[PDB]
């Protein structure tokens, strides 16, 4: 008996109204995909101090998530022929000298494993000049392919450097490649004076913010959606068939393949996938902070292993105001989009919705 509407409500509705409530998260947005079919359900308030709620036209900053845009615009890339992910960093920005990175490829910063960049650029590195100064001096812990850091400062040089053949900005690629193709119109890098109404505030013990400026920002953390647009883009990801640009198809596949395993996950392009039917815990526990940024030991996975239906494909996302998570089981056609305004724990995110799609399996 496949659940109805009203089920879906219930089940729904029973697991957010607690967490919302004991977490005191001010506005939120979650959008069901069970039998490929979208249900969306918004509560509370977007602008505590202007009285506005939560709407399905809400843009919320969804964080680290923007690191599946990143690794589908690389795809896309690669698909294009227009980068390898073995080609060297060197290749890309030969401005960038020191034999410390003779060795590092493509793949280790979009992957996490080039020997230890760390988490965020750093707090005195706010220009261009000092990028290039931060890594020109950057020192290795590991040697390349050692081990996965999960770093800001990795991936969102991946970005950067992936858009370069192209001759297009990252905003400017981003948009042509990818949103407009899929028609992810309330989908923003910079938010348009004209959409102001429909962005949310963050907030962050009480305090409205909103997520500042920095290096690298768009490629690692800057993206801002609705959960219309998140819904469609899991839509797009959960099956690649539906996509007509052959490019943007093949990048979908390849952000989805496995590059590494680090104990039971597998590393793609941004997405991050464990093999369905999973475990709870291992997810959960896999989500703490103390297990997520620490340095793991990585098993390289070459050639690539593709993308399979059975998997379990998330992504966590947070910023100073937002927190934001996104799952799906390609072969079930389930997933979720969860998008708050608050930024509270990974792993009472990751349990809620594992509550919730448990029901519908």
């Amino acid at each position: 008996a496949a659940k109805t509407e009203q089920q879906i409500a219930d089940i729904v509705n029973r697991t957010i109204t607690p967490l919302m409530q004991e977490q005191a998260i001010p506005g939120m947005a979650v959008a069901i995909i069970y039998q490929g079919k979208p249900y969306y359900f918004t509560w509370g308030k977007a602008d505590i101090a202007n009285n506005r709620p939560v709407t399905q036209q809400t843009l919320f900053e969804l964080g680290s998530v923007s690191k599946t845009f990143n690794g589908v615009l690389g795809g896309d890339a690669i698909a294009r022929g227009e980068i390898k992910l073995s080609d060297p960093v060197t290749q890309y920005w030969p401005e960038l000298t020191g034999k410390q990175w003779q060795g590092i490829s493509l793949l280790h910063l979009a992957t996490y494993t080039a020997g230890g960049l760390p988490l965020q650029v750093p707090d005195d590195v706010t220009d261009k000049a000092a990028l290039l100064r931060f890594y020109q001096n950057w020192q290795p812990q590991w040697a390349p392919g050692a081990k996965r850091l999960y770093a800001n400062s990795s991936i969102g040089l991946f970005g950067a450097l992936a858009v370069k053949p192209s001759g297009m900005s990252y905003e400017e690629a981003m948009s042509k490649r990818v949103l407009h193709p899929l028609k992810l119109a309330h989908t923003w890098i910079t938010v348009p004076q004209s959409e102001q109404k429909d962005y949310a505030w963050g907030y962050r013990e009480g305090k409205p913010v909103h997520v500042s400026p920095g290096q690298l920002d768009a490629e690692a953390y800057g993206v801002k959606s609705s959960v219309i647009d998140m819904t469609r883009w899991v839509q797009a990801n959960m099956d690649a068939s539906q996509v007509q640009e052959k490019t943007l198809q093949q990048g979908i596949e390849l952000a989805q393949s496995r590059y590494w395993r680090i104990g039971d996950m597998y590393q793609g392009l941004g997405w991050e996938m464990l093999n369905w039917p999973v475990k709870a815990d291992s997810i959960i526990s896999g989500s703490d902070s103390k297990v997520a940024l620490a340095a793991l030991p990585a098993v390289e996975v070459n050639p690539p292993a593709p993308a399979v239906k059975a998997s379990w494909v998330h992504k966590t996302g947070s910023t100073g105001g937002f927190g934001s998570y996104v799952a799906f089981v390609p072969e079930k056609n389930l997933g979720i989009v969860m998008l708050a305004n608050k930024s509270y724990p990974n792993p009472v995110r990751v349990e809620a919705a594992w509550r919730i799609l448990e029901k519908l399996q």
